[PDB]
């Protein structure tokens, strides 16, 4: 799918944002978005051709593949860059209406955060956070962190146990490492960042 | 398909509206139109390739594939999507008629909604509202909001009974829900600015 | 297929025309491009891998399909569009030509139709409405409105007689009846703007 | 394939030609480029897997698919809209290296053919002409304006004689008798700009 | 793939070059970079599922096609294509560098080919030439000039002999003669353009 | 997937960078991110769909084809110059962020690397040639410089060795060592890149 939407509206934040706001525009640009049209979206291509269970029942290959896989990953990964993502457009918002508050009302004769952007600053900061600890506890409740080639699938239609085998294991987990370690870090800059901005705020 | 059509006409309209249509347009472009083109539109990838019933009979699967399915979801999305944004297009028209006329009326010698705007944009948002409350109720008339994994076929010229399988049943289920709730939201957005403004209207 | 030739041509129309001119611009750019290249391509996916007449003989599906299907419907109606945006031009570049003329003919020291264009203007709207029903009445003739899911195929080197399936009758059928009445309000609205300019062209 | 190279050429020599000539960029941009991606590529793109003959011995469909065709249809037409399009471009570069060359020399202190443009425009109308008659005459030679829905191959390693059945034979004959009146229609355009620009020419 | 890499730089050669690089640059951008997108490219799509040889052993297929082919063709072109558009690009190098540094030199108070300009050129050329002799050289060393339809392979895990057949070798020694007769006129062009630049140098 | 994020960022740093710099910009952009959307991303294509070992037993061929392969060459190459590209973009960053104070300090009444910025460059070139010595290693630890067409395959559920055959083995080994030898003579670039700014830093 095409991502120049946010684009044209990411950019105009990375205008007046503190820089730690623009290295995690950044990782958030280069890291996330660059890394899912490239590669790791050929890589879930044959999901579920090559997927195959050993029996002779007709059917079963979609009831054990359905119940192994609730979602796939990466429409996972694309709710979660979602949900970071609306959170800090409204900071943009308030900020781009009250500068056209105050060019409406200085002619009737910079950037400092001051009075209610500290506000909707840290409460934009809190949701990215807790977001981002709500989809990776997700993540680690359903699917885990390590995928086995070989699968025991104990549905009906199927007879009592069947054996399912999956196709590329390794590459899969070791990409999912990565988002993980992406997220980690993200969710490290985002603490780190409201920190020195509360230390900056007290100190003045 | 391409969705850079309607763009450089829905930012048009993004110049001379209220805070609540400004941010009605920005969920309908970001919730809907990006949602449609990145994910959901590649789960319905192997839509009838995947689909599969139990027998020997040819031909039955493509007859009771049918009358599972009248029309695909997606599709059923995307005339929902052209028809919620047909009629705010005319609300544009007569502004822009009405500037135009302005301009052309005051070299013989902002925006305020006065006269016949009123009238315009209440029966746009009415128009609205009921498409949205009629396409939901056919949604809910047709296919419900849920889907089982195994589904009981009776046409001809299959015999009596089949059974048939469907594939991901539970990702579709989850982005039924999905857009569900995004409709939910769009319409008691709309239904609130309706009375902010008619409340301010009658307060002025 | 790209779509991105006649827009850089259909704009520039859309600056010198009529508000029935501009409406039917508008009905025609929204509902039938966009349609085409968003979902209505998509369903025609599939049209001769999923087809299937049971037999046992090689080579009989092929002489079944071709007899079913002249052409698809796709096709026809890319066709229909083109020669219904055909006679159009021919306005704009008599326009751009006789402004053009005004141009280096006034330095040797708005719009109004006049003389001409009257003349111009008519039998371009006549050729759009006697395109438009020639055309619907060619697939009136040929195919119906209506899509069966049984066929019975009579040609050789198939035996006698042999019954085919299709694929998706239901949602073939229901873009049908919708290109349908898009084609009829789109000559009702050629009538009455025809039928409003001549009405405004006695009486000045 | 991308056809967004010549445009930012073929629309400069739409400045400085005559109307005949700007008829004829605007019939073969339109009625030829736009026509080749949108629908008749579409149509070949189950070739050779959709081809098929009666015989139980392995590799004999390839070699009957190769006696049958030589070149698609597609890639023909592809090499005759670069050999139709190369001659006109030495035109419209003769008559930049002219204007920059008097550019230069009138600084030392319209368009109006005389001269030698004469020479060059009907040279290159010429081999324009040409070698359109040299494509429609070798496409006459190899293939006729007609398919037949069964073949008789005749060719090692097959036994004697075998029967092949191809894939959609109408819509194919219908899009070659389309291709071929837009050229005759094309030729006939050239000839008459050609006779009136000789003819106004003579007459001065 | 994209090209519109080198674009961005191929056009800012074509501002300061003589007319021979000017036609040049024109050949190889009309005839090589638009022929590969749009047909070749498609030919060469069913490349190894129609390949077939007449066995019953499992995986020789794999194994004769990769002794057939070393490399496609392509990718063979593709290759040539970089390696005869690298030595072009240091002369705009250095003359954007030299250009730079007379901008800087003459403000502490056209085109002509002078002091080593001539040497950069004449290198460029010479590349290009023992660059383009290169390639043709090992093209006609590994493949000839034509594609029998019939191969026979000889290599372990197989028996003694087996017999291969490809798909479509006349379309595609069609264009191997194609991509040959414009090298070959490339050459040439290059050749008769160092010629005249050499013998105007001395002439002066 | 689309490569052009970066763009609009290694343009901007190709305005202030030394020649060195700019050549390895310049080898980075063709000779890489070209090279990877054009040709070889095509011959990984049919990856797991040609691939073949001799059994009957049902699942072998995912296994063993996981225990060949624990990523594509193409998704390694892609983390690869991703790693490459990281720690060059902070020094773009520090020389904005420096400008930019030096644009604002300057008003309260070229480039020439001074008092940190040689300490960024000798890291960032550091972070470089190590990332790139890394890759190298692990990819010659793990895979080689050569892939053989038959492989043994031993690991459950398998019995005890069965035989695997892969498809196209020469041209992946040709453009494994293209990708080998770019990567070589970039480090060498590097290497005296470094090497001639500190001869010109202790020089002065």
């Amino acid at each position: 799918g095409d991502w120049s939407a946010l684009g044209k509206l990411l950019d105009k934040v990375q205008a007046y944002s503190t820089a730690g706001g623009k290295v995690w525009l950044s990782v958030l640009f280069i890291f996330r978005i660059l890394l899912l049209g490239t590669a790791v979206e050929s890589a879930w291509g044959d999901e579920q051709s090559a997927f195959r269970c050993n029996t002779q029942q007709p059917g079963c290959e979609n009831v054990c593949y359905d119940k192994s896989f609730p979602i796939s990953h990466v429409r996972f990964w694309v709710l979660q860059i979602i949900f970071v993502s609306v959170p800090t457009l409204l900071y943009l918002a308030h900020v781009f209406y009250v500068m056209r508050k105050e060019e409406k009302l200085n002619k009737k004769e910079k950037v400092k955060m001051r009075g209610g952007l500290l506000r909707t600053y840290i409460i934009s900061i809190l949701f990215k956070s807790i977001f981002e600890v709500a989809f990776l506890l997700i993540q680690w409740y359903i699917y885990g962190f390590s995928l086995s080639a070989v699968y025991t699938c104990k549905r009906d239609p199927c007879p009592h146990q069947v054996d399912c085998f999956l196709s590329r294991p390794t590459e899969k987990t070791i990409f999912i490492i990565f988002m993980l370690v992406v997220s980690l870090v993200s969710l490290a800059l985002n603490i780190i960042e409201l920190f020195y901005v509360f230390f900056k705020g007290v100190k003045d």
